[PDB]
């Protein structure tokens, strides 16, 4: 019984942002993420977690690391944690990619 998976920290923070400052921060509606809880897990394409978090928070969303019952959208990059995914799955919380996160906001442009 170990709840900290050291291997996961390696994967989740092993990103090679070559498109950092390219896909980031759209001009969507300020209300787009407002009232929606976003949970970011796994390694995305290229995003510093804070830029995601600040973005989510800025657009009225709450960013948290644990999938809640009001999440709706689980941003999942490369990680295979059954633990976080199962909760989302049981709720019907849909899994999205980095592109998916921005895709919603891009729609509100």
């Amino acid at each position: 019984k170990r709840t900290n998976y050291q291997a996961y920290r390696s994967y989740l923070n092993r990103e090679g942002p070559k498109a950092l400052g390219s896909k980031e921060i759209p001009k969507g509606a300020e209300n787009c993420l407002e009232g929606l809880i976003f949970v970011i897990t796994g390694v995305l394409e290229s995003i510093e977690r804070d830029e995601a978090k600040s973005l989510i928070e800025r657009y009225g969303g709450k960013v948290t690391g644990n999938v809640s019952k009001k999440t709706n959208y689980l941003v999942m990059g490369r990680d295979s944690g059954q633990s976080k995914s199962d909760k989302a799955a049981a709720l019907g919380t849909k899994i999205i990619d980095e592109d998916g996160l921005l895709n919603l906001i891009r729609n509100l442009e």
